[PDB]
DNA sequence: CGTATA
DNA sequence: TACTACG
């Protein structure tokens, strides 16, 4: 029976400032998984470092205050890689791939490819490096769990506003080709396993204060293997925490 | 020789002070050369309109890191050559180095680091100013003569800050700092300022927190220096407090 | 306070 | 509309 969290915390030290902490406390997953930390661990107080009864784990950008990923968990991993092995998609604070041995689990700070035609081109590359990465290690034998900011919504029904954004990037067509052909490789979105829903969404935009009209996109999934689909007994959105731009995503299996 | 004309000004933000006018001051005030610091941009993020002014050549060195320091300048007439850095790979960098040959002279466009946000910065700031002074050195030693002018981020003397005893202790009048300049001088160097101003209250940047500038609450952390065998040759040096954009305000030179 | 990637 | 950096 255990409890994992995915949330774009949008500034760590930003949500601790807001009680992310406190929050922490109350609910007690055995797992939590961060993006957009957007911090060095230097930076941050002693309180967030290290927690009561977890193993944090920091994977900062290279640049300052960009993106960066952490993991907290109440049972150490076997290991943990910070990378695919490729120098460009490494070092800006993306990829944590913990070993539980039962399954692995990504936690993934996918690239935004809204400011330029370069990024999105990175971010179509850095999918690419993924699906190899944790096919490789699912055709070896391994069950897998990945978590985290996709920034892509899947289907019309995944947004608000589809139409608009059919050419904004985050639901452009080359990026929900990628997710089809993601699924097609054998993995599942939990999340849609258990709620078919329209309206549930992970994403708001701050400038239109949107989250009250509730005009969002789902950029936040938990994705299995097929084979450990048999597992997973929840998948939830936790959208009545506030903090961040995202809120968090939850995952129980066994 | 006779009727040369420059200025500098760190400008925070060259696509900052372009929305205040800044071309509009540019044509009023018509400069032989404009030193510019802290343009904080490559020069393919700037309007066309500032990449190309009429009747200059404009050089741009932006620092590796997007949208921070970085220093150009314009000129209506041509250097031979234009060196952007010392030779040293970690002060090359960062924006922060022109040096433009101009036959009679080098000229010395420098944006020198600030100290305050860390001791690891200080650190940074004082060996700057160590390779710093040894390139102009060498280049005197040649024979050369030498204008340097920019953003030193450091006050000389207690008349040059408004409230000097206060920030003793802060990094922009902290010892250490105000010896290096004492030394620099010491090597053969005047500051042009000096030379023909020795009131106080004459100040080049004013803190925005405050809104310290109509209270006069400035330092002085713009120059003009030359080697002293030059000293000869400047008629005056001014700071041009009238103009505004920036939390610092140009300063002129003739020549 | 002010300039500059989500 | 916000978080961050650095001035
Ligand atoms: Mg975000
Ligand atoms: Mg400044």
């Amino acid at each position: 029976v255990l409890k994992i969290i995915s949330w774009n915390v949008n500034g760590l030290r930003a949500v601790h400032r807001k009680g992310f902490l406190k929050w922490f406390m109350e609910e007690k997953p055995d797992i939590l998984c961060l993006q957009e930390i957007k911090a060095a661990p230097e930076q941050l107080p002693r309180k967030l470092r290290h927690v009561e009864g977890y193993r944090s784990f920091f994977t900062p950008a290279e640049r300052k205050g960009y993106s960066g990923v952490a993991m907290y968990t109440k049972v150490p991993p076997s290991s943990l890689r910070e990378g695919f092995g490729v120098e460009r998609f490494d070092t800006e604070g993306r990829i944590q791939i913990a070993d539980f041995d039962d399954f692995l689990l990504y936690n993934i700070y996918f690239p935004n490819g809204k400011m330029s035609e370069e990024r999105l081109k990175y971010k179509l590359e850095f999918y690419d490096a993924f699906l190899e990465d944790v096919n490789r290690e699912r055709d070896s034998g391994r069950n897998v769990i990945i978590c985290g900011d996709f920034n892509t919504a899947h289907r019309e029904i995944d947004l608000a506003r589809p139409k608009e954004n059919s050419n904004v990037s985050g639901f452009l067509p080359v990026e929900r080709a990628w997710i089809d052909k993601f699924i097609e490789n054998g993995y599942v979105d939990t999340f849609r396993m258990f709620n078919s829903d329209p309206g549930q969404y992970t994403w708001w935009s701050y400038r239109t204060r949107a989250r009250e009209r509730n005009v969002g996109w789902r950029l936040d999934y938990f994705f299995v293997n097929e084979e450990f689909k048999g597992k997973v007994k929840r998948s939830w959105i936790l959208s009545d925490v506030m903090g961040s731009d995202h809120c968090p995503i939850g995952l129980e299996i066994e």
